[PDB]
């Protein structure tokens, strides 16, 4: 079975659970406030910073290199622009770093440092979702919070180097199917992608609790 298919199949159930997290339900209904959106985007700042450090560390390693797409995909610079927008010029010392965020970062550094054959699972889980449900969320966010079509405060959701997300995802899936693959790597990559989904779910549960507290 091709990796791209194995990953879709492995993560389709936990996807359902993630897209139905209370924080995401509320977001999809349009009940997302500046407070909640700041907390999530700050958390993503730390998450993508770690992920993309680890991508940089492993950019020439063949277990990842075919998916090395900084210009098209990487989010840290976008998130920096969003953090300055939402939190102002001293955002670096204002932004929160929640425990669930720390836990996600920790696993990212474990994977990138010790299990880099699994890094594809973490890239898959975040980037392909940003090009899918993230595009739906971006539109809801604009409407709910009165964010301008010019893009300020939603740089994260904007991919100026991708003309067509549908086509890019197809290319990405096909490239995933070029990685060197054995039954062990395939089993473990799919497992790690389920873990990646759970780390996201836990983050959303945490952020919802922080907002409700
Ligand atoms: C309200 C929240 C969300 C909605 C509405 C949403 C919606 C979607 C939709 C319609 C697709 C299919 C795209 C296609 O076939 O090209 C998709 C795929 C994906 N989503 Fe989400 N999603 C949401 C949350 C999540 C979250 C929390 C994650 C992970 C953190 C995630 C990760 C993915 C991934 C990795 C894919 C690609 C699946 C594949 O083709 O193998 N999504 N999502």
């Amino acid at each position: 079975q091709d990796l791209s298919e194995a990953l879709k199949e492995a993560t389709k159930e936990v996807h359902i659970r993630a897209e139905n997290s209370e924080f995401m339900r509320n977001f999809q209904k349009g009940q997302v406030s500046r407070e909640g959106f700041k907390l999530v985007m700050a958390s993503l700042y730390h998450i993508y910073t770690a992920l993309e450090e680890e991508i940089e560390r492993n950019k020439q390693n063949p277990v990842y290199a075919p998916l090395y797409f900084p210009e098209e995909l990487h989010r840290r610079a976008a998130l920096e622009q969003d953090m300055a927008f939402w939190y102002g010029p001293h955002w670096q010392e204002a932004i929160p770093y929640t425990p669930a965020t720390q836990h996600y970062v920790k696993r990212l550094h474990e994977v990138g440092g010790t299990h880099p054959e699994l890094l594809v699972a973490h890239a898959y889980t975040r980037y392909l979702g940003d090009l899918s449900g993230g595009q739906v969320l971006k539109k809801i966010a604009q409407k709910a919070m009165a964010l301008p079509s010019s893009g300020e405060g939603l740089a994260f959701f904007t991919f100026p180097s991708i003309d067509n997300p549908t086509k890019f995802k197809q290319l990405y899936r096909a490239r995933m199917n070029t990685l060197e693959m054995t039954p062990e790597v395939k089993h473990r990559v799919t497992e790690e992608a389920k873990t990646a989904f759970l780390l996201n779910i836990e983050l959303f549960e945490e952020l919802q609790a922080l907002l409700t507290e």
